[PDB]
């Protein structure tokens, strides 16, 4: 009988980003949630993800609207038999502490989830970033064993998974990241070579040392000038998997000088863009099962860059874009 | 026998000019056993020379292919009177040991000028053939966009696309070329220099986008094209002539948004990838299509060897409608 009010705090986009996003570009809001109707569920955020795509997606957002994003949430109350109270779901509810859903876009976490594995992994290694790495490496680059893979943003969510999957498939992997701490971490988890792209004397020389015979596949997470230099190091018929281009996300209106036609033509390179969502159904489930299996087998180690508290979400996002994160950037409510 | 040759006096900076070239005359030594004396008949000028020249040491002879006649021979495989395709560079006479020489397709029809062996029924025609059929991999019904459409490669791409049952849109740099493109079969053709907006022109030519873009120009044009590609669309990077004069200062790169969200497949290629029987078969097809009238042709002929640099300079500037060819 007793009814208790549920307050939902949400992070809104106060002002569109100009260059690097800043705290002031965000505005916290609180709203009293209405009662649950039949077929609806009340969700309470447990772990919220901040991702690079939010920098671009925020452009199609009207100022004042809630920032987009996925989170792991617990069903606190339920009037929907498919999502019982207490169950855990993945929801594209945006940056909010509580959310009422009719169950439409909700995704149940992988069945038989191990107690030892934090639920937040469903937002990284055993989630979208991990799936991105899986399909970009295995399908787009199509590695079969013995090839040499280069991966940028190597100590990041996607990058760290790419390198480890490449290693378990029997490939040689070289990684590029932005800090000495990250480089040490990469060598710890199996990367054959790794270098701090910020402190190189020569990007080209760094790549040459890492792999003298060149690269079979380049999993591109950064684009820009880095991509331009990588093309000269690709093996003939090499493949470039265009996953993202974070180096230009803050300057989409001032794109740097483009790639050289010389390398693309003479080396007959294949460049392909892809989005995780191209893979669905059974193939997507098998990928999740594989990622889970590989984590349980110790083949894919992980690390989460946790930011405590919902009120610190803008900071977690900003800092992730700036490279503060080693592994998946996750925010605990 | 005094051979005249065009040398690179000074590396090109931006647009190449006449003074960058220097004509040299040398008396040739006698032929040694196994050698032959070639006499240039038709010499080709091509966009790639603008890039390959960067690797040359100043004073060296410009690189290139030509159709030549054997006028003196000490090699049984090439008796006097034979016609060959030789990579002899910009020269009126050349001594070869025969190793790099290529004989023209057997059964070559008298009605077809020999210079076609340097174009439509040669390297440029093969580039169009393989880039369209293998790189774009069109099977029929697709909408194909081709830049430098009225050029040597472009003109063949558009016509092969048409005979394969595709819709073809071409972009070129003059109204004269646009009229020509329509007369030979292109479904749509526009002047990229005078259209109010490249994007509007592309949209009007194909409201539902493009399945394959045969890229001969690159640069800003390519960047604009990406937004009009259908999802999973293929771009055949054949060339990027719009940046050949500014390789050291490339224009803004392509948008990651288009490549990623549309999941585009971009692939560079070189004609030389296809060799042997497949290459010979392609030449046969091109030959047949020309004889059947499916592939019409036009050559932009410049008279006189002394005018070779001008032919090269103007071709890069877009003066040519069809293959740029120089008669000795
Ligand atoms: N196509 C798809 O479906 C898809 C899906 C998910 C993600 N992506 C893309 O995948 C990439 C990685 O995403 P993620 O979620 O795994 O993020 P993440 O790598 O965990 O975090 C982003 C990382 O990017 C690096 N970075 C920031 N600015 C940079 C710059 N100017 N140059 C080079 N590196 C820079 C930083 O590492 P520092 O030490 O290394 O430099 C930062 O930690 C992003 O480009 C993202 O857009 C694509
Ligand atoms: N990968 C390979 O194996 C291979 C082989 C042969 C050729 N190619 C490339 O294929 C392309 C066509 O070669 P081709 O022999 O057939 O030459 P072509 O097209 O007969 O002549 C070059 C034409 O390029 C156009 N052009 C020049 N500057 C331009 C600019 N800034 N923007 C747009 N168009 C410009 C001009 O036509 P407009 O009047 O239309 O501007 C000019 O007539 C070149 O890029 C060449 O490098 C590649
Ligand atoms: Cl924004
Ligand atoms: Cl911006
Ligand atoms: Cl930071
Ligand atoms: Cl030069
Ligand atoms: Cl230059
Ligand atoms: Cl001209």
């Amino acid at each position: 009988s007793p009814e208790f009010m549920v307050k939902a705090k949400s992070w809104t986009l106060k002002k569109h980003f100009q260059g690097k996003p800043t705290q002031s570009d965000f505005e916290l809001k609180t709203v009293e949630l209405p009662p649950l109707k039949n077929g609806e569920v009340l969700l309470e955020a447990l772990f919220l993800s901040v991702d690079p795509y939010m920098r671009i997606a925020s452009k199609r957002l009207k100022e004042g609207a809630v920032m987009m994003g996925q989170q792991v949430a617990r069903v606190v109350e339920s009037k929907n038999s498919a999502f019982p109270a207490g169950s855990i779901v993945l929801a594209q509810s945006g940056w909010t502490t509580h959310f009422i859903s009719d169950g439409k876009g909700l995704e149940k976490l992988l069945t038989e989830w191990p107690d030892k594995l934090p639920l937040s992994l469903a937002l990284g290694t055993i989630g979208m970033p991990g799936l991105t790495a899986y399909f970009g490496l295995l399908e787009v680059c199509g590695v079969k064993g013995g090839e040499t893979v280069l991966v940028s943003a190597a100590a990041g969510a996607v990058g760290s998974v790419v390198g480890q999957i490449a290693k378990l498939k029997g490939c040689k992997v070289v990684g590029a990241a932005g800090s000495d701490e990250k480089i040490a971490y990469l060598k710890q988890i199996g990367f054959d070579a790794a270098f701090n792209y910020k402190t190189v004397n020569s990007l080209e020389e760094a790549l040459k040392k890492a792999s003298p015979d060149g690269y079979d596949c380049y999993f591109d997470n950064v684009g820009g000038e880095f991509l331009n230099t990588v093309l000269s190091q690709m093996k003939d018929f090499g493949k470039i998997a265009i996953c993202g281009a974070i180096s230009v996300y803050n300057r989409m209106d001032q794109l740097p000088p483009g790639p050289s036609p010389e390398s693309i033509i003479y080396k007959q390179l294949r460049i392909e863009g892809f989005i995780v969502y191209r893979w669905q159904g059974d193939v997507r489930e098998k990928a999740l099962r594989d990622l889970m299996k590989w984590v349980l087998e110790g083949k894919i180690q992980y690390h989460e860059h946790v930011t405590k508290g919902f009120e610190n979400m803008p900071a977690a996002f900003i800092e992730m874009l700036n490279g503060a994160n080693l592994g998946k950037a996750v925010v605990t409510a």
